[PDB]
């Protein structure tokens, strides 16, 4: 038996664009994930999120779930665009409230939500002007935080500023994968810091707007190992850690400079006088939140750019052909408490995308996915028996959605979904996991 601490939280995790469908509804203003999917060849299968989970509809119905599985906290993000259809000035009623009853549901159910303000879906009209490449986004960023913080920080009192900053500037504007599909390294190096100056902004008009809340950032994190003892492959990996870890933001945050390795490789990129702006970029945040999917073998690899390749091991992998390493969370636990001693950890997302198949007695044997979130959740128990502040864990996702460039081809929910009927069938690890948040742990 594996008894997590009184008051853990036990949650569940979306994000807006993956789930709602409805992107243009009510007088929303268009996303950059609206048009990059509608960009032929951006998306597998041309998928796109018009539709989706149709979670714009079937909210209710999708919190009763969260609710029938004694789940805890729900993690979702709010669609920029649908409160301010041109990033900013006007204010967009009818988004206000369609989060509104989402929120004021949840608390009447009594499970606690965790607002994502930013989870990548940039409204159109500040992508025109630059996006993130552009300095003026920390204004347009801290105008809708508190937008955001003054309509909902009453109800609310758990926030994120934004869901991983690395993969919307390098994903996003270096390889081009996700939107707005840049392929610019001077461009990912001004997004990676003037999303610390936006999230640092917006803390700053938290503390004068939400006076009893919390707010916090999330990473993501791979748990890189060093393909051999060469001194070389031993800096690959140290390489890799500052630089697609957490330090990338949180040595900004509680150091006030990036990390050396990061440095020596992108001083090139970054703006000149990039320091300036680390003594406001260091505005206290009450928690980090941290995903974790998966374990990488790396290499120094002189013909790689960055000089590092991944090598591919003998091990369980998911259905993305992402190795399965669950000591890797223990391991980036153990790591953040020991470099950067956050008061509070949560784990913000972990969750695996399997072949899943409806069976002939209309449910989903999902063993696989039940073994990956079952390795996962002892050895956060591990992290906490060892003294990590960890106050909570989320299971990415709820429901299966639209997984960005893979579209509706990769499953990550707890929850399927026929997306022909829109019907919500819950997986066996849907019921798993409502015993395990029973329990308070592992039996
Ligand atoms: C080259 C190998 C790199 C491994 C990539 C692991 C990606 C794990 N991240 C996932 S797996 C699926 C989820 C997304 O749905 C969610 O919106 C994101 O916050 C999050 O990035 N996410």
């Amino acid at each position: 038996v594996k008894k997590f601490p009184e008051g853990f939280l036990w949650g569940v995790a979306t994000a807006s664009y993956q789930i709602e469908g409805s992107p243009l509804a009510d007088g929303a203003g268009m996303s950059i994930w609206h048009t990059f999917s509608h960009t032929p060849g951006n998306v597998k299968n041309g998928d796109t999120g018009d539709v989706a989970c149709d979670h714009y509809n079937r909210w209710k119905e999708d919190i009763e779930i969260i609710e029938k599985l004694g789940v805890k906290a729900y993690r979702f993000s709010i669609s920029w665009p649908r409160i301010l259809p041109e990033g900013t000035g006007r204010v967009n009623q009818k988004g206000l409230d369609f989060y509104n009853r989402i929120i004021d549901t949840l608390l009447e159910k009594g499970i606690t939500p965790f607002v994502t303000i930013y989870h990548w879906d940039l409204p159109f009209a500040l992508q025109l002007k630059g996006g993130w490449a552009n300095r003026e986004i920390a204004d347009w960023f801290a105008e809708y935080s508190r937008v955001l913080f003054e309509n909902f920080g009453d109800r609310v009192k758990n926030w994120i500023t934004l869901n991983e900053p690395w993969v919307v500037a390098i994903v996003g504007h270096l390889y081009g994968v996700h939107a707005p599909g840049m392929r610019d390294i001077y461009v990912a190096f001004r997004a990676v810091h003037n999303l610390l100056r936006a999230h640092a902004r917006a803390v700053k008009v938290f503390r004068e707007t939400v006076k009893d809340g919390k707010i916090g950032i999330v990473f993501n994190n791979g748990y890189f190992e060093p393909a051999s003892e060469k001194e070389e492959d031993i800096r690959a990996v140290r390489f890799m850690h500052q630089f697609n870890n957490y330090p990338l933001f949180l040595n900004p945050i509680y150091r006030g400079d990036y990390p050396e390795l990061v440095l020596e490789f992108a001083r090139e990129y970054l703006p000149e006088n990039y320091k300036d702006d680390m003594s406001e970029i260091q505005e206290k945040i009450d928690f980090v939140g941290l995903n974790y999917y998966s374990g990488h073998l790396v290499k120094f690899d002189p013909d790689a750019p960055a000089k590092v390749s991944f090598v591919e091991r003998d091990l369980p992998k998911t259905a993305m052909g992402w190795e399965i390493v669950p000591e890797g969370i223990y391991w980036i636990l153990k790591k953040v408490k020991e470099e950067y001693n956050p008061p509070e950890v949560y784990i913000t997302e972990n969750g695996a995308a399997f072949d899943d198949v409806v069976s002939e007695d209309g449910r989903v044997h999902d063993q696989n996915r039940i073994d990956y979130l079952k390795a996962h959740i002892g050895q956060a128990w591990k992290a906490i028996q060892e003294g990590v502040p960890l106050k909570g864990y989320f299971v990415w996702s709820l429901l299966d959605n639209f997984e960005w460039a893979e579209g509706y081809s990769k499953r990550f929910g707890i929850v399927y979904v026929d997306y022909s009927t829109q019907k919500r069938i819950v997986k066996d690890s849907g019921y798993w996991y409502s015993n395990v948040v029973k329990n308070n742990g592992l039996e």
